[PDB]
């Protein structure tokens, strides 16, 4: 019973997110990420324009292109350096009240005993306003860094991915019961230690004994966000997400995923409201259709195309090292780029797609002024989108730009909220519901269990 | 060189770090643990009091050492439950300028390139105010909660010491050069790719090869601290340490100690001047010595002395059920306890050192006016204590008194700093010195090896 959309920032503590090259444009400040005045400006305007969350994306290994040098990485800040999700949403609790601060860490860069400490502490810091993206992948580089030849391989990926749930559920759900604590000076009973249980959790991969260090923070789980994108992640996002951050390229494709996404829900015994899509945009907007144009066209002399080559490049595995950005995608002989320009035919304003238009695999674009771009997201929406994941062109601005005249149009339709509700981020995002998961969960599961 | 003694408080994210049973005293806050604000008063009182550094030791297990009953631990609260130090330590960022932000991390809870990324991180956005605690021990339970049968022997412990040491340096000081920041627009090179390399770590315990996530941070390696009380520990201490948090238990103990240290950072290749002895201490202060008399009586009436051998236990590996509180400690039939017994003989005033003295194995605790808590120690500061590890048995009361009290009479006679200077936290701690290790020390090895 939320009527109004979810809007998530969509970004990560480094020089250069979203529109590769866009570092170079003087108008814009994210060289200056490493600082925390930065963040703490992107935040405050997120908050002032009614954000649910800021999240931030991160990795933990940079690699090169196949047979490619490594050097354009540097040179172009491609997602490099990279500093900690973690330590910069803790930096921003104190900044903000209301917004939720949400970050991504892998199954590989923290034990899930560690993670489950950590943000156990961030959810009682902030007053229950985390959230947590859950990552099973990497790079090869991600990999080495905590040695090993090889990628974990893809059918692994996702069961170690579960039994790491399962380990953090156990620690967060499961380990201290309800009434746990009694914090009675007079009597002198701080904790009760028969409410406070060793997990002795036993697996393949994980062995951990407990109990969590932890009291029960005020969402015990933190709000779970996945960017599964395959079947197995679907999959995943299915059984575990409140959120699952989705890339479909039109509306009707929005149309094609949510339908999916509710099959794959009915089989998780979870209902039908419990996952919110949130698709991936990004935003220039302006007072007439040709200010919002004259915007892009700007901004756009900062996308380096050989940046982006060396991104897609890296994702898909075939070598782009020479791709104009007006050569059309099909004129490009792979099997990854004849079926891309298939599907971003209907999603370019004319009905061919270029090497230009490849950002579109990690953000929408909309331009226009702020009744255009309503109007745009209410069909998104319509199609069942229940949220928004902005990504940045630039930092301040598309934020800023955003909040300043997007976000006052959208209240004005009654499509973005006029006030913070009190609460946890949990009951945020779900309206009606308690800071603690749904009976339905795969979390709810854990309690009770060592009692 | 430094004039003024160093200024260490000596927390950690729990409910009762020092003089167990504490937190049942009326009042006393630090059930209050949990919240933002709490550790905000703490912070900024410390920093009101111009103190160098505020410090959150950190633990991973709980451990039933007390004999068959857990129960103690938990009714008590005897560091636990346990919330992460980092995470509030980041926290703590935007509600401080100037103090130092200090915690512990094992060895065992984050894996060397994950903990590397952190502390850079946590570096940059406090503006180079961040130290390190390094800890390669624990206890059984941190074992299991990691996945280990058992211990690591004491051996073994400081030789993986060691190669995490060389880890984190590599990645701090090796793996980005001295320009690799280029940051130009114009010209459109963010970093030069010639200037950062991997690091192609390989030994026993750890296969990284890097590079470095991060840019350089003000400091690039955090502030060190050690505590290594054993020969090992001692000897890691003189080998890495900027402060070694130690426990000597009078002034003529601390020149002996003193005296040994400068043996060993001699050894090591480093100055006399290159490692503080940083003291544990705590302090009841009134306007005549009747009212700290008075404080010290309201105050022990909580010292609950059972929680008190519990502690000791976990510490020491030895049960204390079977002991009442005035059983001399060499009447016990342990290494552990009759090496504590030699230690705590010239402190304790019956001379046979005893169950009901144990607080002593932590800090020692001067009681009385100003200007004798100051006379005592000038004392300590002669037989070569350069810094004060301060502890509470309020929270935040005794950092409060001791602010209030002890401080502007520590100013008065120019013992302690009058002003903040300028720059990093190892800027502020040795004076003339570089943001950037000295070349004495190991990390300074790393520097260039890679180009």
């Amino acid at each position: 019973m939320r009527d109004t959309l979810v809007l998530n920032a969509f970004h990560m503590n480094t020089v250069c997110h979203m529109y590769d090259g866009g570092w170079r444009n003087p108008a814009d400040r994210q060289v200056e990420f490493a600082t925390l005045e930065f963040w703490k400006e992107v935040a405050q305007t997120l908050e002032r324009g009614f954000f649910d969350s800021l999240f931030f994306a991160d990795v933990m290994g940079t690699d090169a292109a196949y047979g490619d040098s490594w050097d354009i990485y540097a040179e172009q800040g491609i997602h490099f350096p990279m500093h900690d999700a973690a330590s910069l949403v803790a930096a921003l609790i104190p900044h903000t009240e209301h917004l939720g601060l949400t970050f991504s860490s892998s199954v590989i860069q923290d034990h899930p005993f560690s993670f489950a400490k950590r943000a156990s502490t961030l959810d009682h810091l902030s007053g229950g306003r985390v959230g947590w993206n859950i990552v099973t992948g990497g790079t090869i580089n991600a990999s080495q860094n905590f040695g090993y030849d090889s990628l974990v391989p893809h059918d692994e990926r996702y069961a170690i991915g579960e039994e790491y749930m399962e380990v953090v559920y156990k620690l967060w759900e499961g380990s201290w019961d309800e009434g746990a604590l009694v914090a009675d000076k007079t009597k002198g009973i701080y904790a009760d230690p028969s409410k406070i249980h060793k997990i002795n959790h036993r697996g393949e991969r994980y062995r951990v004994a407990g109990p969590h260090l932890t009291l029960p923070s005020p969402q015990r789980t933190p709000f779970l966000f996945q960017a599964g994108a395959s079947t197995a992640g679907r999959a995943f996002a299915s059984r575990h997400a409140e959120a699952t951050l989705v890339l479909c390229l039109t509306p009707d494709s929005m149309r094609v995923a949510y339908k999916q996404m509710q099959e794959l829900l009915a089989a998780a015994g979870r209902a039908s409201d419990d996952l919110l899509m949130v698709q991936g945009m990004s935003f220039i907007v302006g007072s007439t259709e040709e200010e919002a144009r004259r915007k892009a066209e700007e901004q756009d002399q900062y996308l380096d195309v050989d940046a982006l080559a060396a991104r897609v490049s890296r994702d898909l595995g075939v070598d782009l090292s020479g791709a104009d950005a007006d050569q059309p995608l099909d004129t490009i002989q792979t099997e990854a780029t004849q079926g891309i320009a298939k599907l971003m035919m209907e999603a370019v304003p004319d009905g061919r797609p270029k090497v230009k238009d490849l950002p579109l695999l990690y953000s929408i674009r909309i331009v226009g002024t702020p009744e255009t771009i309503a109007d745009e997201l209410t069909e998104w929406r319509d199609a069942g989108m229940g949220g928004i994941n902005m990504a940045a062109q630039m930092l301040p601005g598309t934020d800023a730009d955003f909040v300043d005249y997007v976000v006052p149009e959208l209240q004005r339709r009654g499509m973005v909220q006029h006030e913070y509700r009190p609460g946890t981020l949990r009951e945020k995002v779900f309206p009606g519901r308690d800071r603690l998961l749904n009976e339905r969960h795969p979390a709810s599961r854990y309690r009770g269990i060592f009692s």
